[PDB]
């Protein structure tokens, strides 16, 4: 109930879904928390929904954007204190197979997916490091991480690449005893808001030959090994990667 | 402080070392439980020093006696009622090369590390199956499932076996709605009591080229992720690989 | 067409399918071989097919019979001079779940899978070793030492072994310049005389949700793959995993 | 000496070290090839020292200019016919850690070593399917795309993403039927020409902690699994990944 004593997280993309439940998790292990979204309206309702400012709060930005990562973690600084955690949960997804994926929407996705991720594990290594902070870098990095879908080409692309560019920021992180690890996080398929407007995506993510449980996970078991991978208990693992996929990669 | 409330653990090798650590810290999480041993002095102080007979017994049993295995079921139930939780983490090491391993060795090895989890795995499937357990059964596997060693011929090839063995009973529970989950547990190098016996051990295991941490674990790193999968936090992940190993595999 | 001029290689399991596959293609590249089975009338037909006595022989043995394995070697020097190149193919499959597996199916599985490929790779060794033979030790090792089936638990376990026991022996023979190899080779779903035998089995390999090809392979599929690994092009390949499987684990 | 026969291939960054290999190994077998680089002067001789323009020719071009892919590609058929296979090897690397990338170092090796790795597959799918081509593309993925280094930030993110991309990339081809194959090499460390230009870097590659074999490889080593991939004795192979690393990758 206090897992994360102490710790100071920002959360990209944490206002709706995976992200806001990780958040509440972080909240009710008693780290601070600063998540991120674009939009405002979503944004604040989210925090206040979880705590008090106190213990969570707001921040406009786009995982793209290079030079809000900056101003993210000065305004997590002065709210909070030097940050601990970072997870890197903003992305998005084209429906394109590598065939069809036009150039705009490969560079979309990647500014968000990789760009982003690159941005924040980049600063975070910067402003965590040397602090004796037990500091966390946690990147989602999904099942499109290990193995490919033909109508996700770009997405394969983006996931692979954190998953490789993490293990070298965990080599050089633990190689200069930064004190900070860095880790991937790989879920199945989610009940989130997304897949609840997509009708018949739950039901066709939850055939056998897709996840063998038989249903989909829910925002909460993303949560949980967030807060594993966070807190001190993980001290040891570093540069590896955290499937929670009801089976998927297993066959 | 209770995440294993209600759980009723059996843990081989409990006794000392890392199996020692996951059955203290699953009593503190609420868990009651069987650690074994080969060893009835060990073993009895063992438990003792955790806590009383209503939260944790030692029952005498090599993890090769197939036998055996029945009668600590059995004995496990009549003490704490149905186990739900299975951690098959008994297992010995033969400092020797594929080349130069006998087979006297070889079928030791095998014995103990690959035929004593298949029997704990079957028997754990066979009783705990269908009985809205939340069953969890953590099969420990080493980063040696994953990379070489030329000096562990045997104990590479049991790590192997029960990495991907593993998957398939995983597989099964979830496509029969058992209610079981299966996963795997990679420690690094971790300080152990045989580590401690072992002159210099501790030092080349820290050298930069084998774990780039620069020092080896202790046993409560793999008590803690051993929790998280014993635990209905982890309750949509099954069938995969969950490495502690301070970067070691990364590189 | 002598891109294994020279070569002297052990093929187990080699009087139909794909060991006989790989033994008609090594003998067309120039290689003198010995194949293995349990029965004479199939191998001595098999040899026969192939070529002459002075290009390949049969020699009776199940690969499970460790005093076998040194006749083996000892009849395919005398007829052919040293052993350079040995493919550990031989195998056999239980259709049981873990939970379902005999103990006498489980053992009989390991003896031949596991056990055999032990025998012969550590013999081997023992034999390539130091030869400057471009000694190459293929075994033989599935997409189920990557992926669990539900239906083939103890198959799964000798598969993973080989898989992670193959890289313990290439890092010994390398680290003390052996001049042997030691690579594992993971066939797919391949049109073998047994997949003829069993009514609607190509059908269900063949299906996207398996072989996402739609189809499965052929014999020579693997064969292709052994003639590179036994020649002298693959000098530099050592440890590691060569999958030819239509796709089946890239999903 | 005709495993290519009838092949049309381009190779990026052909004009020296393993792509100047590949080309040579592929005219050897049969194959017409168009390689590419960036200087003329490196290209034209290149071509000249291989074969006649009947045989090889150059094309000046920077594998990240999007634009100058399709008229590379119209190039090539207009010099030997439809192009039946494409090997994505032009690739750069910046030696830094990802605390210590510039942003314009980011982008200008994305730009080399993923987007124009996208650019090659995405155009060489929609050139090569349905054609009967037997067709190939061969992704050069690198030991980088498997394991960090920890001053190889943005290189390990490209070749993650180029492992797991061409996952996405096969799988589509095969369940459309395409006849296109796509699959990855990871090459070790390889005496490259830019290797004998660092003083000291053959050394260090060689040490056992890094190549077990204690030496690196040669440019022959990479181009003799992209003969194999390129030829249609890997029929059946695609969406995996080949490595060639003298057991890096192995402990
Ligand atoms: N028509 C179709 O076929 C189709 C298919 C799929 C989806 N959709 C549309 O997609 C919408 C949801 O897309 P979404 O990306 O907004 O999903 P989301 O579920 O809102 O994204 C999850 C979280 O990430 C945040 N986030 C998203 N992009 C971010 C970025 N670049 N930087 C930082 N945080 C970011 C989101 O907040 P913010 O969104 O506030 O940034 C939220 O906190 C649906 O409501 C639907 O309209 C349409
Ligand atoms: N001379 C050398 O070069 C050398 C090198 C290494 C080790 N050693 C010897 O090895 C000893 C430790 O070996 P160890 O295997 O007993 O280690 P251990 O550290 O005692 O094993 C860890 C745990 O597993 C248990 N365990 C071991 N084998 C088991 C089995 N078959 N079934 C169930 N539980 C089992 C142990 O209890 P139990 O042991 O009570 O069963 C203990 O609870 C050292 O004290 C030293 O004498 C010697
Ligand atoms: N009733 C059913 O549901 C069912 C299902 C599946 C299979 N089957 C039976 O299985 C038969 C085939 O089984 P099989 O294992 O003989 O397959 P196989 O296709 O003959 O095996 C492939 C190759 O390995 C050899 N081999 C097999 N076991 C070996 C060992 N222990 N040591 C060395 N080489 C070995 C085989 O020769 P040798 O066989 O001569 O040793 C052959 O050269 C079928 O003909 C059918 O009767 C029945
Ligand atoms: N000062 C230092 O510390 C240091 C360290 C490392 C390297 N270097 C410099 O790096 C030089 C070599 O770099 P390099 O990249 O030219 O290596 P390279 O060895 O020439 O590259 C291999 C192949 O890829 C081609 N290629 C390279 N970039 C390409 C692109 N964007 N598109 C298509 N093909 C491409 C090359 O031809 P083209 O090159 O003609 O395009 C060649 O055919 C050395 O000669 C040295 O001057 C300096
Ligand atoms: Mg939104
Ligand atoms: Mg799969
Ligand atoms: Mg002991
Ligand atoms: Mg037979
Ligand atoms: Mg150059
Ligand atoms: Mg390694």
């Amino acid at each position: 109930s206090n897992r994360l004593d102490g710790k100071v997280a920002i959360i990209t993309g944490g206002t709706l879904g995976i992200g806001l439940a990780i958040a509440t998790k972080f909240v009710e292990e008693g780290a601070k928390v600063m998540i991120t979204g674009r939009h405002s309206d979503v944004g604040e309702k989210a925090a206040k929904s979880v705590g008090t400012p106190d213990q969570i709060q707001f921040f406009q930005h786009d995982s793209s954007d290079e030079d809000g990562w900056t101003k993210l973690f000065d305004a997590t600084e002065k709210a909070f204190g030097p940050v601990s955690t970072l997870v890197n949960n903003a992305g998005i997804a084209v429906n394109k197979s590598v065939e069809e994926t036009t150039t705009a929407e490969w560079r979309k996705l990647l500014a968000v997916n990789l760009d982003g991720v690159f941005f924040g594990t980049r600063l975070g290594i910067q402003r965590m490091k040397n602090k004796g902070l037990g500091a966390s870098i946690i990147n989602m990095s999904s099942i499109r991480g290990f193995v490919g879908d033909p109508s996700l080409g770009a997405y394969n692309a983006s996931k692979g690449a954190v998953r490789i560019m993490s293990k070298s920021a965990a080599l050089d992180c633990a190689l200069k005893d930064y004190d900070v690890r860095v880790n991937t996080v790989h879920p199945g398929y989610i009940k989130t808001p997304l897949v609840d407007d997509l009708p018949g995506a739950e039901e066709a993510m939850s055939q056998r030959t897709k996840t063998p449980m038989g249903h989909i996970g829910e925002p909460n078991d993303i949560a949980y090994i967030c807060v594993y991978l966070a807190s001190n208990e993980s001290k040891f693992a570093t540069g590896s990667e955290f499937v929670v996929d009801g089976g998927y990669t297993a066959q």
